[PDB]
C-alpha cells in the first residue's frame, strides 16, 4: 500500500560545523555525546556563526523516513508526524519534506520556535547539542491511524519520550492490535534509556524490533537487569503466537549483532560483518544510525531477510559516513 512506513519524531533543524576542541570545553561538551542544551549551553546557537556552519533538516526519525521515501519513490510512501514551531524555520523544514514527496501532517505549536540541533564536528566524531523547542508539544492527533492507514511498519525513536511517553505508547499499542503490523523503536541515546526507564519498559513489551548501538544497549542492560551478544540477548527478554521479536545492535565498524526469538522460543543470532571503509575515506559519523535504520526499514517493507535487511542498512550508513554529516542521494 502507498504508505509503507509511518513514524513520529522530533522535526529539528541541523546546524553543522567543524569546531576545535577548545569549543567543546567552553560549552562543557563531551566529544561523541548527545544531549539536551542547558541554559549555559544556549549560547552555542549564536557563537556557531564564527565557524561558517551549514544548515539542513535534522531529526533522527525524519532522516530515517526520509531514506525510506527516497528508496520507495512513490509519494506518501512514508508518512511522518511531529511538531514544528509557527516560525519561518518550521516553514522551511515543512517545505523540504513536501518537495521530497513524504506524507506528513505537522502539528504547529503557536509561539514556539522550531527545534534546533548543534551538530559539532571534531575529529571525525559528532557531538549533538539540542534545543527541542516546539518538539515538546507533540501530541498525536485524534485521526493519526486514518492518516497512516495501511502502514504495516510503525517507527518511533526514544527521543520522542521527552515530550510524552504517550505518543509512542499510543502508536505502539495500535500496531500491536493490527495483525501483520510491527512496531519498531530506536534507543536514540544513553540518556533516553537512562531517563525513560518505566515508560521504556511498557513500550518494549510492544516492540517487535529494537534498534540501538553498543553504547545505548550497555546503558539499557545495566538499568534494567541483564547488565555485545549477551547484552543483545539480554534485551530480548524485555520485549518478550510468535510476533517478530528482534533486536539489532550496531557496533561501529564491528559486526552487527542481531538476535531474534522464533515462534518456538528458538533463539537465532546473526553477526553481520561490516564492509571495511578506510579511515581516511570516513568523513563523519553523524546520521550513521539513522541511515542504518532507514536502509533496514526499506528492505524490511521489501520482505528481504534480517541479514539482508542488515546489509541494506550497512550500505546506507556507509554511503553517509563518506559524506559530511547526513546526505540524501545514493
Ligand atoms: N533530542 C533529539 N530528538 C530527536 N532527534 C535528535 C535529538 N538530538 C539530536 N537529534 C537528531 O539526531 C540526528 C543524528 O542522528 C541529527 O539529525 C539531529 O537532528
Ligand atoms: N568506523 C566505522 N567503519 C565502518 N563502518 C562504520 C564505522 N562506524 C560506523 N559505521 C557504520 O555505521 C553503522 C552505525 O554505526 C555501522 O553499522 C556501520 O555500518
Ligand atoms: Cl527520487
Amino acid at each position: 500500500g502507498p504508505m509503507r512506513v509511518f513514524a513520529i519524531g522530533n522535526p529539528i533543524l541541523d546546524l553543522v560545523a567543524e569546531v576545535p576542541s577548545s569549543f567543546l570545553d567552553e560549552f562543557f561538551l563531551k566529544r561523541g555525546d548527545a544531549t539536551l542544551a542547558t541554559p549555559e549551553q544556549m549560547r552555542i546557537y549564536s557563537t556557531l556563526d564564527q565557524f561558517n556552519p551549514t544548515s539542513l533538516p535534522g531529526g533522527s526519525a525524519l532522516n530515517s523516513v526520509r531514506v525510506v521515501q527516497k528508496l520507495l519513490r512513490k509519494p506518501g510512501s512514508a508518512g511522518y508526524m511531529g511538531a514544528i514551531g509557527d516560525d519561518p524555520r518550521g516553514q522551511v523544514l515543512k517545505e523540504l519534506c513536501d518537495k521530497e514527496g513524504l506524507a506528513t501532517r505537522f502539528m504547529v505549536a503557536p509561539g514556539q520556535s522550531t527545534g534546533t540541533c548543534a551538530v559539532l564536528i571534531n575529529e571525525k566524531e559528532r557531538t549533538l547539542c539540542t534545543h527541542l523547542g516546539a518538539c515538546g508539544s507533540f501530541r498525536i492527533p485524534e485521526n493519526w491511524t486514518t492518516f497512516a492507514s495501511g502502514a504495516l511498519i510503525f517507527y518511533a525513536t526514544a527521543y520522542t519520550l521527552t515530550a510524552t511517553p504517550k505518543n509512542a505508547l499510543e502508536v505502539a499499542g495500535y500496531a500491536h492490535g493490527i495483525p501483520n503490523a510491527i512496531f519498531t523503536l530506536n534507543l536514540s541515546a544513553p540518556f533516553c534509556v537512562e531517563l525513560y526507564k518505566d515508560a521504556m519498559q511498557s513500550l518494549l513489551l510492544h516492540t517487535n524490533i529494537l534498534f540501538g548501538n553498543e553504547e545505548e544497549f550497555a546503558h539499557l542492560a545495566k538499568v534494567h537487569n541483564l547488565v555485545k551478544v549477551a547484552l543483545s540477548v539480554a534485551n530480548k527478554e524485555h520485549a518478550v503466537t510468535g510476533a517478530t521479536k528482534l533486536v539489532v545492535m550496531t557496533r561501529g565498524h564491528n559486526p552487527v549483532i542481531a538476535a531474534e526469538q522464533t515462534a518456538d522460543g528458538t533463539v537465532v543470532v546473526h553477526e553481520v560483518g561490516v564492509p571495511v571503509v578506510a579511515a581516511e575515506k570516513i568523513v563523519d559519523t553523524n546520521g550513521a544510525g539513522d541511515a542504518f535504520v532507514g536502509g533496514f526499514l526499506y528492505g524490511l517493507s521489501q520482505g528481504k531477510t534480517v541479514k539482508q535487511c542488515i546489509m541494506c542498512g550497512n550500505a546506507c550508513a556507509q554511503d553517509v559516513i563518506q559524506h559530511v554529516g547526513f546526505s540524501l542521494s545514493f
